[PDB]
C-alpha cells in the first residue's frame, strides 16, 4: 500500500520573530498531532501596536502522514 | 508568542448573493466553532440553473484561535 | 461524454456585485444554452463625482457543448 | 502631451456587506483626492465578533489621473 | 437553509502515475469522509530514488457536503 | 510578418484519467476547429460519486492559428 | 446602459517587436469586432530561428462591448 | 541606519507604445520625486479607440529611497 | 462602517536578517505614520557584496487607519 | 549536512501521455545528475497535429543535492 | 517519442528598451547554446539614474532542445 | 552592456531563515562570480519529532555572465 498525506494551516505567532513564530505555530500542532512532516510558509504578517511589531504571524501549510 | 490560529476553509452557499453566500457558511461555522476571528474570500462561483443562478458559492478561508 | 466551453464575460449593473453578475449572465442566458456554472475573475467600477457608476464583474461561464 | 494616473490601495469597511464596504471606501477617498476613475478589488474579508462579521473588510486598489 | 461545504487538503501518493494517486488519496478520505463531492489539484511532485520517480504525490482541494 | 493566434478555453471530461479527458475535449475541438496548434491544462477537477471519481476534468487553453 | 462585454483572448504576432505585435493582433479583431474598448497583455513569448527572434509572441485579453 | 525604500504605483500612457509609455510614467514622478532608483511592470494594458490603440498603459511599482 | 484603511509599500532594509529588515521598515514608517494596524511582507531580496548579503531587503504592505 | 539543493526547469516529453512525459524528461536529466530527490510540475502543455496531440509536454522543476 | 527540453532563466538589458533588451539577452545565449526554440518574459524592470530610466531590465526563460 | 543569469537553489539550515538563505549563497558563491542578489521563491521546512529539523530556503539568485 502507499501513503496519503494531510495538509492543515496553522499560523504561529511570536513577538520575536519570524523563525520563532514558526517554531511556535508547529510546537502547539506536535502536541496533538503525530507525523509530522513537513511545513510551508504562505504568508508572513504582523500586528502593530504603537508603531512596533506586537506579534509576528507566519500563516503555514502542514503535512502529516495520515494513520489509518 | 503563545497563542496559535487554525485556518480552515468552507463555502458557503445562497440563491440570494454574495453577502448571504457569506454569512450563511459562517453561520454553519458558529454552530461548532469558536473564537472565530476572520474570513477571507479565496473565490465566488455558482451554480447556473434554467439560465440564471441558482446558488451562489463563496469560498472561505476563516481563522480561529485555538484552544490549549 | 460531455465537452464544455469556457467563455468569459464582464456584467456591470450600479447597484451591486450580485446585479452586476445577474445582468451579466442574463445578456449570456439570451443566446446560450446549456449554462451550469459561473467563477467570478475580477470585480472592478468605473467611478464618476468620486461614487461608484458601475460595479463591473468579470466571470467565466462554463456550458456544455452540444454536437 | 499624455496622462499619467495614481494608484493607491485603500480598505473600505461595512457592518452590511461588500457592496457597502466599497461604497465607504470610496467615500472616504472622494473626500480629499480629485480625478477618480477607477478601482479593483484586492480581497475581501473580515472580521468576526460572537461568530458573526462584525465589519466587511474589501482592500481596493484605487486609479485617479495625476494633476500637474 | 441551503449547504455548506467544508474543504481540505490532502495529498495521494502512488508509484504508478498521476491518475493513481489521485484515486489513492480520495480512496483514504472516503474512508471516513460522506459527501464527497469534488477535488481539484492544488500541485503534482514527487519523490525520486536512484534516479526514478519513486512515488507521484498530487496534492489535492477536496470538499464534501456538510451534516449539521 | 503576419499570423495572428486564438485561444479559447474548454473543459475536457472522462471517467478513465487526466490524459483521456484532455483528448477527449480537444477531439470536440478538433471536429470544428482548423489549424489547432497547442493547449496547456489550467486546472484538473473532478466530480465524485460516493466516494470515486465519477469524471476527471481537465480545463484547457486551446491555441489555433486564425484564417483571413 | 448596464452593457455587457465580452473578453476574447488572441495572440498578435511580428518580427519587429512586442508593440508591433500587438498592434498586429488588434488590427485582425478589429477587421471582425465592433465596438473593441481594452485589451490586457497576458503574455509576452516568442518562437526562436537561428538563435534570433522570428516572432515577437504577444497574448492579449480583448474586451469589446455585447450588442443585442 | 541603512535606508527604506517607498513603493508607490503609477500608470504611464502613451500612443506610441510600451516603452514611450514607460518612460512617460516615470518622467512626471521625476517632477516631484527624488532618489528614484527602480521600477517594475505590473501590466501592460490600452484604451481602444474605432479599432485602434489609442493609448498604451503601462502599469508600474516605482521604488524610491526615502529621505528622513 | 466608518473606519477606512490606508495601505502603503515599503523595502526595509538591513545587513543583520529579515527581521531587522522588517523592523527597520516599520520604524521609520513610524517617525511619521499614526494607527499602524498590520504589516505584509510580499517579497524578500536581498543586494549581494562579494559574495555574500551586504543588506537584506523585505517588502512589505503596511495597513493604518485613516484619520478624518 | 546543511546541505544546498539546486532547482533546474526541464519540459520531458511523449506522445503516450502526461506520466509518460514526466518519466521521459526525469530519465533523461538522470543520464547525467546525481543525487535527485524531487520534482514539481509547472504546467502540462501540448502540440496538436491534424487536431491529435501530438507530444504531451510536462514542465517541470527538478531538485538535487549540490555535491562539494 | 523522445526529446526533452531544457529551460534557462536569464535578463537581457538595453538602454533603449523592452525590445532591445530581449534581444541584447537572447544573443548572448546564442553565442553558446544550440537548439534554442522559445522564450517567455518573467518580469520587465529597470534601474533609475537621477529620474530616468538607465537599463530597461527583461527577465526570460529561455527554452532548448537538448542534445543527447 | 550586461546579460545576467538567474539560477534557483536550496539553502537549508537548522537554526533559522537568514541562516538558510546565506548557507546556500555560501555554496553559490564558492564557484560562481558576480553574484548580484537574490530573492526568495518560498520558505519551507522538514519536520522531526515536532520540531524544525531544518529550514529550507528555496532562493533564484541572478549573477553577471562573464563573456
Ligand atoms: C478542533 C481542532 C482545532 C482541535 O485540534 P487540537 O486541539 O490541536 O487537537 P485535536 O483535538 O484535533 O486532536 C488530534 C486528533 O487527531 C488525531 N491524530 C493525531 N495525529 C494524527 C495523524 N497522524 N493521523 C491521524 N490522526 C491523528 C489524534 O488522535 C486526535 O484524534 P481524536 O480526537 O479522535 O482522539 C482541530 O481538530 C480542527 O480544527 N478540526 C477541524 C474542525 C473543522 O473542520 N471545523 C468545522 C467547522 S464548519
Ligand atoms: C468533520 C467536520 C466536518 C465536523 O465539523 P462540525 O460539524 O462543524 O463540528 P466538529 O465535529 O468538528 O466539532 C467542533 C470541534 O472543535 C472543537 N473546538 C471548537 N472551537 C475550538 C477552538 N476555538 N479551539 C480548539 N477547539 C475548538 C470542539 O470541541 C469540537 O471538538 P470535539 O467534537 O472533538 O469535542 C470537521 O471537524 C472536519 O471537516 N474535520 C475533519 C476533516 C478531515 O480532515 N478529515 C480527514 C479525511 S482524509
Ligand atoms: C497621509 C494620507 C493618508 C492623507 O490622505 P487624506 O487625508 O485622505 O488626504 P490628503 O491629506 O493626502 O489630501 C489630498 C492631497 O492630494 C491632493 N490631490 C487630490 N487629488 C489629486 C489629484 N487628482 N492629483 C494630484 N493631487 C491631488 C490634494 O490637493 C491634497 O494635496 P495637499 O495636501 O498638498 O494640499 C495620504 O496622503 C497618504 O497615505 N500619503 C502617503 C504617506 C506615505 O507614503 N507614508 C510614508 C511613511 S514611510
Ligand atoms: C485527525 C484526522 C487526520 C483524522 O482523519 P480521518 O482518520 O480520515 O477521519 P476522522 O477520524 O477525522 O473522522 C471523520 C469525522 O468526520 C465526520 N464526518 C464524516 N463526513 C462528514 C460530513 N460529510 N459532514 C459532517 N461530519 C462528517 C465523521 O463522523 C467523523 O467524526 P467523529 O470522529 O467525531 O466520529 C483529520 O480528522 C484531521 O486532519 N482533522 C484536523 C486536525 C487538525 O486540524 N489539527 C489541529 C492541530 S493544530
Ligand atoms: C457556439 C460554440 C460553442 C460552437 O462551437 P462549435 O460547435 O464547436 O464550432 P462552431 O459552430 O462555432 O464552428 C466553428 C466555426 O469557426 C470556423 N473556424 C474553424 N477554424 C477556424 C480558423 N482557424 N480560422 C477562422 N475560422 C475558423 C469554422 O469554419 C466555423 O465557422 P462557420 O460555421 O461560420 O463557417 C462556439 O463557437 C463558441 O463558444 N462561440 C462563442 C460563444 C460566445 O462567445 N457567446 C457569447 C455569449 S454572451
Ligand atoms: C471562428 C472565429 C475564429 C472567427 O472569427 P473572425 O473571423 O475574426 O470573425 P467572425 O467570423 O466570428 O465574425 C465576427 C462575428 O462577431 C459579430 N460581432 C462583431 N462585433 C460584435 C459585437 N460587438 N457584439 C455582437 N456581435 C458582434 C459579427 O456579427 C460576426 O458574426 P456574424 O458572422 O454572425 O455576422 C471566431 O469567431 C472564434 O474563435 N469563435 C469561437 C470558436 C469556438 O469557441 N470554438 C469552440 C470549439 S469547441
Ligand atoms: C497627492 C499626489 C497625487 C501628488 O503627487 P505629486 O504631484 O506627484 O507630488 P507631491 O505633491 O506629492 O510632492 C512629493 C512630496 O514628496 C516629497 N519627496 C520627494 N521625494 C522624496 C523622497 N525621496 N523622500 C522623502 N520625501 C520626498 C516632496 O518634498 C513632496 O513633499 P511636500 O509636498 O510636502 O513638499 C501624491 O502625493 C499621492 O498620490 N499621495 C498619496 C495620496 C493618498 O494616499 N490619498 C489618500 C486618500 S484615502
Ligand atoms: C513623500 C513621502 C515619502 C514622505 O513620507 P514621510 O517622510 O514618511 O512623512 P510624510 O511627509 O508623508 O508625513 C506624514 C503625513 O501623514 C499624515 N498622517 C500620519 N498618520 C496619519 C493617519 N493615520 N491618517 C491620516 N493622516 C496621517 C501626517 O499628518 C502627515 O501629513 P502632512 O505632512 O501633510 O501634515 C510620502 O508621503 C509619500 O511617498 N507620499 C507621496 C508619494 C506619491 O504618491 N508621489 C506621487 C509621485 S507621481
Ligand atoms: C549544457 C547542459 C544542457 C548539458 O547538460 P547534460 O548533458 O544533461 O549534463 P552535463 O553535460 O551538464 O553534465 C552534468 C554535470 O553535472 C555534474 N553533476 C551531476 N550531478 C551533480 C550534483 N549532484 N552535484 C554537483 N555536480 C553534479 C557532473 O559532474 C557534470 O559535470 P562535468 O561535465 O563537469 O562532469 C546543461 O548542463 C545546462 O543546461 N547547463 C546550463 C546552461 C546555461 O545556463 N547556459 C547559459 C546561457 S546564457
Ligand atoms: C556557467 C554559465 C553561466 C556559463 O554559460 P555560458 O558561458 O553562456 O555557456 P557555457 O560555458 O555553459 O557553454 C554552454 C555549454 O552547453 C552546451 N550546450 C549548448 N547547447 C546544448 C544543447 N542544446 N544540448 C546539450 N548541450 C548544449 C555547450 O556545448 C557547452 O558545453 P561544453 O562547453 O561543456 O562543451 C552557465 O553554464 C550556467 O549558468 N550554468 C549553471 C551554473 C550553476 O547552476 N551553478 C551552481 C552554483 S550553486
Ligand atoms: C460576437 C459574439 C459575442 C456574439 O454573441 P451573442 O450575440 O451573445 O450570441 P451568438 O450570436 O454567438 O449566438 C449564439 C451561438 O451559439 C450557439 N449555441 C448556443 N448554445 C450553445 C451550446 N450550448 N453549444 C453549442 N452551441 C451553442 C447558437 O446556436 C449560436 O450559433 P449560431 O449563430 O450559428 O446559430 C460571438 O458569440 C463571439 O464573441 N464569438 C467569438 C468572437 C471571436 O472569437 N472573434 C475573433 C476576433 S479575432
Ligand atoms: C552540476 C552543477 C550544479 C555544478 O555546480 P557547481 O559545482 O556549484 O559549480 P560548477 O561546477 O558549475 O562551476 C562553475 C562554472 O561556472 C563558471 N562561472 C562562474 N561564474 C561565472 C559567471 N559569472 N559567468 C560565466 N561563467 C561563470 C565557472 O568557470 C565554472 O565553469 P567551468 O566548470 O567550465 O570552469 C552545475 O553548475 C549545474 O547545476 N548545471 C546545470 C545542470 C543541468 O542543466 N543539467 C541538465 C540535466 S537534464
Ligand atoms: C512548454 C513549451 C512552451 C512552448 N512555448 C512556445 C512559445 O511560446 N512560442 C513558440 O513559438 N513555440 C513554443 N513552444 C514550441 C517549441 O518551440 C517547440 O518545442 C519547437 O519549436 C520544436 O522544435 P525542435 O525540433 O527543436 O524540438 C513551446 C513548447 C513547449 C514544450
Ligand atoms: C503563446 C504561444 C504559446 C505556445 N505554446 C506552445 C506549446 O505549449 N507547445 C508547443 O508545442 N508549441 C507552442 N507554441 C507554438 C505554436 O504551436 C506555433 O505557433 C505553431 O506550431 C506554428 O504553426 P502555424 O503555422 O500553424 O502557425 C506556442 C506559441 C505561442 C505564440
Ligand atoms: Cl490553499
Ligand atoms: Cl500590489
Amino acid at each position: 500500500s502507499n501513503h496519503t498525506y494531510r495538509v492543515i494551516e496553522i499560523v504561529g505567532t511570536s513577538p520575536d520573530g519570524v523563525d520563532a513564530a514558526i517554531q511556535g505555530g508547529l510546537a502547539r500542532a506536535a502536541q496533538t498531532m503525530r507525523a509530522l512532516d513537513w511545513f510551508e510558509v504562505q504568508s508572513i504578517r504582523g500586528h502593530l501596536v504603537d508603531g512596533a511589531v506586537a506579534h509576528f504571524q507566519v500563516c503555514m501549510k502542514v503535512g502529516f502522514r495520515l494513520e489509518d
